[PDB]
Formats: structure tokens, C-alpha cells, sequence
């Protein structure tokens, strides 16, 4: 639905990024979250890009995927407005101190079948949705800990043959999914001891793979074994991965 700029009552920045920034807002008493595009060029071409993503966002409904709740579309405030995570990233909530007495394991494993629910809804559509830029970071949590893909750099959960620039695939995010469970699992930062070139280097062309605690729970391991093959399509599709997750949270 459109949104006319003045209905929303600004609060506090709780992000930013390229388009512009994002801030917590009040919306007729709702609490949301308000992606402001700071790009000053309100000329028909790009306003039409915008309008044509806005339309996507609206066709796109799930649980696990952030919610759409509506769009400032009138220059020169375009904004994108949606529902507010508020305890952020994925990233963030994983590295912050005190995570691993936060968050138990049954927790993190929940949180990586939100993530796999969301990226199945995904790839489901016609044509599918394919997330190569999947990233933790690029996760948003809630007050009760849901995890929520956000559909609207840097190559430590790129696929092998993304980071080798090679043609678009639907299980690069696979990978990228194998990053973010083990990153849920061991709560270790991925790659930290190399720099993002060398991450390129690593992955792409010396077949490196993330290391696996040999103390890790062995059905988690094989889970993300799986979606690190070298082969895309041997990568478990994000149903199966469901399948997978379901007997450890229950």
C-alpha cells in the first residue's frame, strides 16, 4: 500500500548502507522500520526500478522472510516500509558477548530453519529467488528470536563458483546456508584470519572449506558437508535441508 511520507514519524537510526540508511519509525502507532533511499535522482528510470521492486516485495509473503508493510513512492522521499526486527543482524546477535549462554543449541539450530524455510519460500516462486548475497549479517532477528531472510561486498559466505565469477546458480545460497550453520553451530567468525582476497583465493580455487569441530554434533556436520560440495547440484535443495533440521529442534 502506498505511504505518504508525512504518516511516518521517524525515531532512531538502526542501520545504513548504500541505498541510504534505515530507522525505526512510528506508523499510525504501528512500530516499524523505514528504509530510506538517499539517492537524489528522481528521474523516471530509476523511480520505475524502485516501483518495480516494490511490486516484487509485495508478492512475496512468509513467515521467515522480513515483512512488507508498504512504500513512500513519491519523490524525493522513496522509502521502503516494513515490520521491525529488534534485535538485528543474525551477525551481530551471534558475535555480541555472552551469545553461547544466550543462545542454546536447540535455539541456533531453530534459528537455522527459519533461514531454510525462508530460502525454500524463495527459491519456490515463479522464477524462483535466488539469494547469492545470503549473508548473517543480511538476517534479521526478533523479540522471540525468529529469524527473517530480508529481500529488497564481502565473500566469506559466497559459493566457489560465485567467487570464481562464474554464471548465476540456484545453489550458490547453499552454500552460503552451510556458512550460516556453522557459524550458528560453533559461533566462530568465518575466514577471520584472512583477508577478503584471500577468502577469494581459499575458496574459489584451492577447494578451502571452513573448518568442522570434530566435537560438533555429527548430523549438524553432515548437514553442512552437504552443502559445501564442490558440485552445486549435488548441494541438498533448502526442502531437504527442512527435512534434515526438523528431528534435532524437536
Amino acid at each position: 500500500m502506498d505511504i505518504p511520507w508525512c504518516d511516518l514519524n521517524i525515531k532512531e537510526k538502526i542501520g545504513a548502507g548504500s541505498f541510504g540508511t534505515v530507522h525505526r519509525a512510528e506508523w499510525h502507532g504501528s512500530d516499524v522500520a523505514v528504509k530510506i533511499l538517499m539517492e537524489q535522482d528522481f528521474h523516471a528510470e530509476r523511480v520505475n526500478e524502485f516501483l518495480r521492486e516494490v511490486a516484487i516485495m509485495k508478492r512475496l509473503r512468509h513467515p521467515n522472510i522480513v515483512l512488507f508493510m508498504g512504500a513512500v513512492t513519491q519523490p524525493p522521499n522513496l522509502s521502503i516500509v516494513t515490520e521491525y526486527l529488534s534485535r538485528g543482524s543474525l551477525y551481530r546477535l551471534l558475535h555480541k558477548s555472552g551469545a553461547r549462554e544466550q543462545l542454546d543449541e536447540r535455539r541456533r539450530l531453530s534459528m537455522a530453519y527459519d533461514v531454510a524455510k525462508g530460502m525454500n519460500y524463495l527459491h519456490n516462486r515463479n522464477p524462483p529467488i535466488v539469494h547469492r548475497n545470503l549473508k548473517s549479517p543480511n538476517l534479521l532477528v526478533d523479540k522471540k528470536y525468529t529469524v527473517k531472510v530480508c529481500d529488497f561486498g564481502t565473500p566469506e559466505w559466497m559459493a566457489p563458483e560465485v567467487l570464481r565469477d562464474e554464471p548465476s546458480n540456484e545453489k550458490s545460497d547453499v552454500y552460503s546456508f552451510g556458512v550460516i550453520l556453522w557459524e550458528l553451530a560453533t559461533l566462530q567468525q568465518p575466514w577471520g584470519n584472512l583477508n577478503p582476497a584471500q577468502v577469494v583465493a581459499a575458496v574459489g580455487f584451492k577447494c578451502k572449506r571452513l573448518e568442522i569441530p570434530r566435537n560438533l554434533n555429527p548430523q549438524v556436520a553432515a548437514i553442512i558437508e552437504g552443502c559445501w560440495t564442490n558440485e552445486p547440484w549435488k548441494r541438498p535443495s533448502f526442502a531437504t535441508i527442512m527435512d534434515l533440521l526438523r528431528p534435532l529442534i524437536k
